[PDB]
């Protein structure tokens, strides 16, 4: 078939019940993150091959960078409680990979001030349980399927998109056929 298991997605052993429906995990760390954000554009050409409305879900994991990397969860599930992740995306990514200036919480702190988030605000939310709550959601999502790399994708709960087995000669063609498969998975 032209979408085969193996190629552009495989299918997890053990499905998982009731997952959202595009779910997408990343660090901060990772290379190929910071690219699916800042070059390629992932999720928003993603979105925009699904329906209006489907329920996409963007979450951090731990396993990359030490203590940093549970700091940048707990920074990210802030963001997520504040609705402010389209403002720190970007200089949480530069401040880890280019400028290489966030090697503290207070460093992460930082960026939040710099994009307009109040002090107080960040600081009530990053002790918040309603933060706790949420970082934990992150930690049991990844769980889940044994996360153990990323960027990855999960379509409900059943498929993984598998960029490995994509063409990657051109950026843009290599975006096309993420998101055509996601779609196609999504119709499956
Ligand atoms: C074609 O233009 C670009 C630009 C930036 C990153 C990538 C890229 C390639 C492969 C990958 C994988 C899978 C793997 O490791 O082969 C995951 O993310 C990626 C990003 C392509």
């Amino acid at each position: 078939a032209q979408y085969e298991d193996g190629k552009q997605y495989t299918t997890l052993e053990k499905p998982v019940a009731g997952a959202p429906q595009v779910l997408e995990f990343f660090s901060f760390f990772c290379p190929h993150c910071y690219q699916f954000e800042e070059v390629l554009h992932i999720s928003d050409n993603v979105k925009k091959k699904l329906p209006e409305g489907v329920k996409m879900t963007k979450y951090h994991v731990n396993f990359m960078g030490g203590d940093l990397g549970k700091d940048l969860t707990q920074a990210w599930a802030v963001a997520m409680a504040l609705g402010v992740e389209d403002k720190v995306t970007v200089p949480l990514f530069e401040g880890v990979q280019k400028t290489q200036t966030i090697r503290s919480a207070s460093d992460i702190r930082d960026v939040f001030i710099n994009a307009g988030i109040k002090g107080e605000e960040y600081d009530a939310a990053w002790n918040s349980f309603v933060v706790k709550s949420l970082v934990a959601q992150q930690e049991k999502a990844a769980a889940d399927v044994q996360l153990r790399g990323v960027p990855a994708m999960f379509v409900n709960g059943k498929y993984q998109l598998n960029p490995q087995g994509m063409d990657t000669s051109n950026m843009d063609v290599f975006v096309q056929q993420y998101a055509d498969t996601v779609k196609y998975l999504s119709e499956k």
